[PDB]
């Protein structure tokens, strides 16, 4: 009640978002009502949860999310249309189990994008059209996927054009993680630049920001923001969390974060939101991949069965030290 509200603190800087599902909307309803003005479906707008079999569309869970957001004057980011994960096998196969042709996959891609985007047209203001197409390792530009294998390397151009046709007023995003590591940053930059140089309707870059206490550095974050902003795209931070474990740290037995973990996380969030506020002219939305530590995908990724404490509020929905530094930049 004396607590500052995140969306109000950052009212002149960017929207503040949370990834949700119908369960967490109930479990965290007051935090969301008190703090966010944007919502993303954590899972229920992905392909497998919208069209699990060809021509079987299951919008019920996504509808509940959109209804909640609309009834509390919250924006919605749509996540996500074309991704190498969480897409059913049927999409890439024919009746006899072999891979479809380029033309057939483009038909199915267009039908899915058209049906999904048109349903929420005028309620959802932007879409992550392509998720994580850039290779996360190695020297190649693109990660392998059945989308790319079957259609070809222009599969992303087609996806953006299909979504633009379905809702030409939506902001269309390329969304990715490890977006601040320089080698991947340059691949993402080259990819988006090349699409923009062909007049493809890509309006924004989504920086997932699945970050650790140490990585990426503040200078890497600054360099990535400027690198992407130089393309003239809008920037969203789309899945922010600050993991208590580095990538090499696969420990399972930590029952609580240490005092220094909690303090460093507070400092880290303060530094991050200071940098975001500094780039308020190009960052228009900051969405956390959750909202409080009683629900985070980092409990089971990348190590199944442990516990992480990545967000501004604790499991009892109380502000953490990170909250206070974040709102005081
Ligand atoms: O499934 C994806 C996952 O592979 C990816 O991996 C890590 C995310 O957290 C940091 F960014 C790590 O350094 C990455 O290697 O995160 C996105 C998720 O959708
Ligand atoms: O519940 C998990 C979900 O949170 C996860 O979401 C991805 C997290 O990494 C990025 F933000 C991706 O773009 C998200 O879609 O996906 C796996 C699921 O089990």
């Amino acid at each position: 009640s004396s607590l500052p509200s995140l969306r109000d603190v950052f009212a002149n800087d960017f929207r503040i978002g949370a990834a949700v599902n119908p369960v967490t909307i109930e479990m965290q309803k007051q935090l969301l009502i008190d703090h966010v003005n944007s919502i993303t479906a954590e899972n229920h707008m992905k392909f497998e949860h919208l069209q699990p079999e060809e021509g079987k569309f299951t919008f019920q869970e996504a509808d509940r999310i959109v209804d909640f957001a609309c009834s509390h004057r919250m924006a919605v980011r749509g996540h996500t249309l074309v991704w190498h994960n969480q897409t059913p096998d049927w999409v890439f196969q024919d009746g006899q189990g072999h891979f479809v042709s380029r033309d057939v996959l483009l038909e199915r891609m267009k039908c899915h994008i058209s049906t999904v985007v048109r349903r929420y047209k005028g309620k959802i203001y932007c879409w992550d059209v392509i998720n994580e197409a850039v290779a996360d390792e190695g020297n190649e530009l693109l990660r392998p996927s059945k989308w790319r294998q079957i259609i070809g390397d222009d599969f992303m151009e087609q996806a953006f054009l299909y979504a633009y046709e379905a809702d030409p007023d939506a902001l269309l995003f390329y969304n990715d993680y490890n977006e601040c590591f320089p080698e991947k940053r340059e691949k993402i930059f080259a990819l988006v630049k090349s699409l923009r140089d062909k007049g493809i309707p890509i309006h924004g870059i989504g920086m997932q920001a699945h970050w650790s206490l140490t990585r990426p550095s503040l200078d890497e974050i600054r360099a990535a923001i400027e690198r992407y902003a130089s393309l003239g795209v809008v920037l969203h931070i789309t899945g922010l969390d600050v993991s208590m474990f580095e990538f090499h740290d696969r420990r399972t037995d930590l029952a609580a974060p240490t005092s220094e973990m909690i303090e460093r996380q507070a400092e880290r969030y303060g530094q991050i939101f200071a940098l975001f506020k500094e780039y308020r002219d190009v960052i228009q939305s900051v969405t956390f991949w959750g909202i409080a530590d009683d629900h985070t995908w980092l409990d089971n990724f990348p190590v199944h069965g442990r516990k992480n404490w990545p967000l501004l509020f604790d499991e009892q929905h109380k502000p953490k030290p990170a909250f206070w530094r974040a709102v005081s930049v």
